[PDB]
């Protein structure tokens, strides 16, 4: 019906506010001058250049499945209708990249890390699966993996001074090496492949 479809009464009205706020903050319009039945194009007089950032932010803020198309955003209530058509959460948390990592970045760490453990322990690199537990499935002993870390950092031009807390999964330690980069060598490592610096040091992967 239209009586507490998902959230309580106040919460559902604050839902209006949550979407209203997006229309206001991006354009410079007062959210208190935004009326739910106001057709954006006509009454508020918002055009595509501004409207598009709103549709964009609405899709991102509430973390919708499908991106709202700017031709499909007609009126505020109409947008609200569209919001809930995919996904909506009151008091949604915009979780940023707290870890801030890319699978391409940890990948090259992951290549060498497996090679050393493999060579050291007498196993095959490609047989060393990330979903497979190192000690349990892969059959590598704690000493076998821990001792190999040192020479691994050496082969990786990283501080062998630092140790990897032995994680039983290759996925975990791969993330650990990726963290070592930030903690030992700075965020600079990823910055190279992100923002290409003047000298030929663009290859940060």
């Amino acid at each position: 019906g239209s009586h507490m479809n998902d959230v309580t009464t106040e919460t559902y009205e604050t839902l209006k506010q949550s979407v209203l706020h997006t229309f206001a903050q991006l354009t410079g319009y007062n959210v208190s001058e935004l009326s739910l039945t106001s057709h954006l194009e006509n009454d508020l007089g918002v055009d595509s250049i501004a409207l598009a950032e709103i549709a964009v932010s609405l899709s991102r803020q509430f973390q919708l499945n499908t991106p709202l198309l700017i031709q499909d955003i007609n009126t505020i209530k109409d947008a609200l209708d569209g919001i809930l058509q995919r996904e909506f959460q009151l008091s949604e948390k915009v979780e940023p990249a707290a870890i801030a990592l890319s699978g391409d970045a940890d990948l090259w760490l992951g290549n060498l890390v497996r090679q050393i453990f493999a060579s050291h322990s007498g196993y095959d690199v490609n047989a060393l699966a990330l979903d497979a537990e190192i000690e349990s499935d892969l059959g590598i002993d704690s000493v076998s993996v821990a001792s190999a870390q040192g020479e691994l950092f050496n082969t990786l031009q990283l501080n062998s001074e630092t140790i990897i807390a032995n994680c039983n999964t290759l996925s975990a330690l791969k993330q650990c090496l990726a963290a070592r980069l930030v903690q030992e060598k700075g965020q600079d490592w990823f910055e190279l492949t992100r923002a290409p610096p003047p000298p030929p040091l663009r290859s940060g992967c």
